[PDB]
């Protein structure tokens, strides 16, 4: 059910943060939901601040849009930036001021694993073009769990590693030829890395693709809008086959078309 990205639609705002604390952040659903969660369970993390620990959890989409949280997790570890994902019942996030990825089982609220991403730059070393301590960007696609980062050895270019979702061991690593700080964000669809770059605060384009299957790179032009002029997060959800983004207090989704 895969294919290559050929179109990104216009943003649909699902919810707007109540306070300036939610100016940027990350919101997520589980592409492989596990009991007691479902494909509707939605997690939200406002990442404005210096000690981010609160994760808001909504059982229903209707609730995410108009109601209150079902549960609020207080993370044991401090969370960094907006690269986190939820996958198979666990929140995967980066420890504040570290290159450590943490697996946090949501239903038991237990940390199942913590692992340094070998050689990965962190806390401002290899951020996306706009900064934001976005050095490390987790991703989920049709094949499982990934991490997007860079190293001194890769010369600041985007590196991507397939991760073991249980213990976070790196299974395979790819080195691209695109400077990570040259793009505003990135995501993976069907084993292909796509990067997004911004001409302005409101105008963006999917501008580059790297196929992990062939190691073949390619330049693209797939325009789309940052309606609210400050996009801090853009991820792909392989279940819904849509892009989830956070844009200036607004949690939005994008329709896409695959070949
Ligand atoms: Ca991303
Ligand atoms: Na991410």
């Amino acid at each position: 059910g895969c294919g290559e990205l050929v179109w990104v639609g216009e943003p649909l705002t699902l919810r707007t943060a109540e306070t300036i604390t939610g100016k940027y952040g990350v919101w997520m659903r589980d592409p492989k939901p596990t009991y007691p969660y479902t494909q509707e369970t939605t997690w939200r993390i406002d990442t404005v601040g210096t000690d981010v620990r609160q994760v808001f959890e909504y059982d229903l989409i209707s609730q995410f849009m108009q109601g209150y949280p079902s549960k609020v997790h207080i993370l044991p570890r401090p969370l960094e930036s907006t690269g986190a994902v939820v996958y198979s019942g666990s929140l995967y996030f980066q420890g504040a001021e570290s290159r450590t990825v943490i697996r946090y089982e949501l239903n038991t609220e237990t940390v199942k694993a913590e692992k340094e991403i070998p050689g990965a730059g962190y806390h401002g070393q290899f951020p996306y073009s706009w900064g934001g301590y976005t050095d490390i960007d987790l991703a989920v696609d049709e094949a499982g769990l990934w991490v997007i980062y860079s190293t001194d050895d890769a010369k600041g270019a985007i590196v991507l590693s397939k991760l073991n979702p249980e213990n976070l061991e790196l299974e395979q690593t790819w080195e691209t030829n695109i400077r990570k700080q040259s793009v505003a964000n990135a995501f993976i669809i069907c084993g292909t890395l796509y990067t997004v770059s911004s001409y302005t605060s409101a105008d963006a384009t999917v501008n580059f693709a790297y196929d992990t299957g062939t190691g073949i790179s390619k330049t693209l032009t797939i325009p789309f809008k940052n309606r609210y002029k400050y996009s801090s997060m853009i991820d792909y959800n392989p279940l819904e086959k849509k892009l989830f983004a956070w844009d200036n207090l607004n949690m939005v989704t994008y329709d896409i078309k695959l070949s």
